């Protein structure tokens, strides 16, 4: 009772554990520096959203200072966006990434001359031919490294670094707001995703990113252990007080907002088919409070498996899929929790 | 331990994501006529339920001006139903259809003299005698296309189009007022349903009508893409204006109300054995907008998959099977959302 | 897993697949087998429970052509009252339960005019149970109805020592505990087509015992093999059944416990069962017309006139939780009752 | 293929799996329940309490021990208050009391040995590192004692244990009921498959596997045993009783008292810290002795429907078939309403 378009069981963050490894490294001693792209570094490997309710000029500073790095959004004016950038990078002369649409070459050119580090050149769907000409138009008229997504698959990837990709971006229907695979039915989980792209990246050295789907920390670790050298994470720090955004309060709780860019508010600024939705995240309130949680989690992680850099990890890891009842097992169970903490919301 | 009455494992729309492919075509660009039986054609495959809280002139003519098409249903005298007919047919010319049951020889005779372009003869198992018998009589003393449902397996499909079907209904539980499946303990997930009709009604080029099931517009993509030439809609319909049935309040919200074909007061019109129960789904006013985003999402997903033609769809779809955490992941988790969204509601 | 020896299935687990069919579902045949000599009309069995089955209900199932077993909490004399009740009644068939080693409770029965005696236990795969299945068939004419089990091996041994038919089931009743207190057992579907492989070539029926929350359950239990179907919970409900009904809504409800809860067993015990509460359903003819109407639309729909027939020609496919899903009422909220579907 | 090459397979927890009945001659009154805790020590009866803070003190491990199982004190505490404490359980009848330890800490062990402690457990959130292998070697060469290492979930790391003098390997990361390793480190291996995988390095051996963490209900306790532990170690059932330290609180009309991870930010206490474990509460379950009462009379009722008179012949006769999530329904209680609780299923 089984299909010839049934090309196996693709599986997310929550759907496998990670296998402890032989250890002689402390969770403190492990480095975590990473290349965002081919020719930029970082010393953790995280990325702030390119989104307007994630990532302005006051969250990639934040990233930058952590060791981190910031996309700031493109919907906004096109220098206006410049003058994010321009802020960021005045500011301690911190490394900064921003995202450019399809065909939006004269918003990279400014972008770049502005100094930016990174052009994020982002896609509901990367793998297609407008995407792939503004890749070339751009490494023709610029000197700058180029991240472009989102992307699932070994053709994809294969063919984005094949025309100049920096880096790749990794991810459709992942993200907490995000409605593609509920509205147009497309997508693939998340670990087999970086995995597809992992096999054919690592060959030529191109850094992948995985956005979207991070949840807890233990998400980061997964995502890197199969090859990620980066994650891109939104919604955790949406309820930061560096996030732009605008607080409310409902009952006892303040929460913030956070919106998918393929979100109705989003695309105003209708007759409009909607892949992402607007809602509210808890406030969390301070940035490097949760930044901090997240790194402690990579590091617990790194140390579990021996794993003393993101290199050794790809080589030493490995993990088991486990089913809803394992998740059930994984999750605090039949205890009642007295305090909140930050680890687990 | 395993046992050998067990043939497999199926599949319905939330097992499934379909992939993406190298694309040149912009949601905008696709092309979606398809064959609604081998000798009518319709240019986008949504086709309305014959229920009588569905399907009657108004939705049809609703349906067929949206380049679809409507299935009068049978829960009436056969003079009201020719009646339906003429509405939708003197109402511009437009393409309509009609549902008989079996041996209803004589109404489908009036409906065709009414001018009706397709009979959909329906019955909880269209793989029985009688529909056979039915099915041959028709075509001998009538010439008309006729619909023949429902069934799930491919032998059920190869004798229908040996005797005469001019395309074949899929879906045998899996219907949101259908209890099929628990009362009787049968039928197939939709999807491996599909596949397995597909894989013989395409060699013969007729059409596969995916019926029951659809709850969002990804999954018409989902049956699109592994075979359906079209799918058959109640509940998304049943609450827009253009519905039979009359609105009734029960808090700060009011539902209309939609019942299965199989209930008692659907036979009603108690010593009986019911299939279907009697509900009610939020009133969402006009038939346009929510018809608009079904095709909206379509088109996304043909998109993403490169195809601008269910034709292409068929050559270029694959799809990964995915855990309920992978669902988890596919839905919006973690955020509370603020504002509606027809799209996922 | 070493000891991993596969997936085990529930009813819940699969979906039975529809047949080319010229059988309409007032035309099929649902006379079974209860023991190799004792045939039924219906394949329904009340359970042998204090909240379930006395003389009223007993009647009450033979009435529909199935039958009632009578249970074993209550002295030798006024069990046989049961049985004597329902048998100078119509004549009726009627079975009745006794326990490991109770020869002596069991001709009493026997004695009455049972039918059928059912030994039954929590695991009848052992020697206690053959011991006093050996003596029972040296003492006394009876078909003798054993369990619980849930392997080939067990069904094998039973039969070997004179079963005239074999209960399966361990852990899936609606009152059980066993696969949490000891976790122990084994899901149904397998566990009935286990032991269906072994006692179908020796031409013994299966009890299919527990586990049935809808009618779709009955079919799908004999659709792998067994002939029969034990029931508590949706008949715990009804009228006819013993027990006492409780109002604390505006609705009403009447008392269900397992055989092995604490109240069942009257404290330095080990409960296995537990003390609970169903909705009334009011008179018991209507719920059995629903469950038998719901396999005659089974077989219908799979083409077998009769349960011989419906083992020949039935296969199932495995459905996901999704599947589940897609399989219940979803996306509609339902305006009132269906009896069926609750 | 979707299949990843860094998929190992796949891990099986207890609510995944049911244990097949055999043809039995025992009943459950007629089983012996009688264990290696290590090598050179036994137990009437395979149970351990845990070594936390809210669980174990020494009037826990006095009550562990009457009932045959043995109670682990906890070291978040001073050293000779940690000594006090064994001296405590040890003059109530020389009854069989443990004591936790961390990497490092020598002395600690000297004094509690010094103590008459019959068992050391060296502990870590990572049994399977450097400094784990370094204490126990250095314990053993300067003591006699049984030392008990873990956590682990592998293999390698079983067999690594072992080679260098462990008398007892505790399987057991992120099974706890105030475990959040899984979710905080993405780590960790389901538990069923972790004793498996342990059992077939560590039975060789003769070393006896402790099931740590992930015990709910009494047939969990069947299912860690049959798949190849000699005991089980449990925290959560016994935090909510009598003799457990933590004192209790009344939110409800119900009283519960404290149970927190021995890695939650107040144990460890004991703001710039990450916390691998939670602060929570138990409903108060009265007194221990019914509660331990329930969870043998639950494995002796496993061990007679496997037929199995002692837990070797469980090893050898036991078989387990896997559930899916409607399996687990079937499982449990459905479609009644319980009118009278049961200390067996909460
Ligand atoms: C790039 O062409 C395509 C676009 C779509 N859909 C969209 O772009 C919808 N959309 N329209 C605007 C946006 C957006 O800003 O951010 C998104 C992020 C993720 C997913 C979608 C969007 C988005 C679907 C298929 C294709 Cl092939
Ligand atoms: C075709 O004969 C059969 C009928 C049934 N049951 C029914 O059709 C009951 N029923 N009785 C009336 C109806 C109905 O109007 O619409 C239905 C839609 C789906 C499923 C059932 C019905 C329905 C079962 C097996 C067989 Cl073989
Ligand atoms: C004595 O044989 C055994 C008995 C048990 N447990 C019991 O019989 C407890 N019990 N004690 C009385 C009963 C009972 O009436 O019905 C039951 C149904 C299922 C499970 C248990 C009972 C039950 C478990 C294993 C074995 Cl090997
Ligand atoms: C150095 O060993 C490691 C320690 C950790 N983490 C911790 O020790 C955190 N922690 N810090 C203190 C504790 C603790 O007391 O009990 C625990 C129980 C389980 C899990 C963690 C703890 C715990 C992670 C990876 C490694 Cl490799
Ligand atoms: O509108 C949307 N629809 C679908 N995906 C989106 C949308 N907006 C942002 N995304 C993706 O979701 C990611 C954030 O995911 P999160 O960290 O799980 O909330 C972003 O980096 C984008 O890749
Ligand atoms: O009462 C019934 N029982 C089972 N299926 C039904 C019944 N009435 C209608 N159906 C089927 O369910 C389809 C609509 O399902 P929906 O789109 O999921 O709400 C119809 O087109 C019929 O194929
Ligand atoms: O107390 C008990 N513990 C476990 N199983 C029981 C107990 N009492 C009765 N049973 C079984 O459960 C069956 C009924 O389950 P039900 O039909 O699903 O509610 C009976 O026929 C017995 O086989
Ligand atoms: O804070 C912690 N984080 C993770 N595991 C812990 C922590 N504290 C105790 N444990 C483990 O959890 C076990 C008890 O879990 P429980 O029996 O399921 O409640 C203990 O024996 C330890 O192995």
């Amino acid at each position: 009772a089984m299909g010839t378009k049934n090309i196996g069981k693709g599986l997310t963050f929550e759907d496998i554990l990670l296998v402890p490894n032989y250890s002689e490294v402390l969770p403190r001693e492990v480095s975590l520096e990473t290349k965002l792209t081919k020719n930029v570094s970082l010393k953790i490997p995280l990325i702030s959203s390119a989104m307007d309710t994630v990532t302005e000029h006051l969250m990639a500073v934040g990233m930058a200072r952590l060791g981190g790095i910031g996309i700031i959004h493109k919907n906004m004016d096109m220098e206006s966006q410049v003058n994010e950038v321009l802020k960021v990078k005045n500011s301690g002369g911190l490394r900064v990434g921003a995202a450019i649409g399809v065909n939006e070459i004269e918003r990279a050119k400014l972008l770049v001359e502005a100094g930016v580090d990174v052009i994020v050149l982002d896609s509901a769907h990367g793998h297609s031919l407008n995407i792939i000409r503004t890749l070339k138009e751009i490494k023709s008229k610029m000197n700058i490294d180029v991240i472009v997504g989102n992307v699932v698959t070994e053709e994809a990837t294969k063919e984005l670094i094949e025309n100049g990709a920096d880096g790749i971006k990794v991810g459709i229907g992942p993200g907490s707001i995000c409605t593609t695979r509920i509205v147009a039915g497309v997508g693939v989980p998340q670990i087999t995703a970086i995995e597809k792209c992992s096999s054919v990246a690592s060959k030529f050295g191109i850094p992948i990113i995985a956005d979207g789907g991070i949840r807890y920390s233990g998400d980061i670790g997964k995502a890197l252990a199969v090859g990620a050298s980066s994650v891109m994470i939104g919604s955790i720090l949406a309820g930061t007080e560096e996030s732009p955004g605008e607080k409310e309060l409902i009952g006892d709780t303040v929460y913030k907002y956070y919106r998918g860019m393929g979100s109705v508010g989003a695309m105003k600024s209708n007759k409009m088919v909607p892949e992402g939705i607007e809602g509210r995240v808890k406030y969390k309130g301070e940035m490097e409070g949760v930044v901090y949680q997240l790194v402690g989690g990579l590091r617990s992680c790194m140390g579990y498996l021996g794993s003393a850099s993101i290199e050794e990890l790809w080589k030493k890891s490995s993990y088991v899929e486990i089913t809803t009842s394992g998740l059930r097992e994984s999750h605090v169970h039949d205890v009642e929790i007295v305090k909140e903490v930050m680890n687990y919301s």
